[PDB]
């Protein structure tokens, strides 16, 4: 699912609000203005 207007937009967004943990601690970014190596 990937739509805008529908309910699942808001949890959709929350759940990620925890996933992109993960990522941090990889980086610590999460637009697109990430480092390189």
């Amino acid at each position: 699912m990937k739509f805008k207007f529908n309910p699942t937009g808001t949890i959709v967004k929350k759940l990620t609000q925890y996933e992109i943990a993960w990522f941090k601690n990889k980086h610590g970014y999460y637009p697109w203005e990430i480092p390189r190596c």
